[PDB]
């Protein structure tokens, strides 16, 4: 998916946000600092600021 701040492909890495208002929904692992696969819903930094 192309989805992110840097707007670049998930290849590989994909993580899925949970934001009533959110086109960013999708972003990869390395860029939001993360190894660890979301065991429920995850608020990107947008989402946590809005
Ligand atoms: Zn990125
Ligand atoms: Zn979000």
């Amino acid at each position: 998916t192309l989805y992110c701040f840097c707007q670049r492909v998930s290849f590989g890495e994909m993580v899925a946000c949970d934001g009533p208002n959110c086109k960013y929904e999708w972003f990869h692992y390395d860029c939001v600092n993360l190894k660890e696969p979301p065991k429920g819903t995850w608020y990107c930094p947008e989402c946590k600021i809005e």
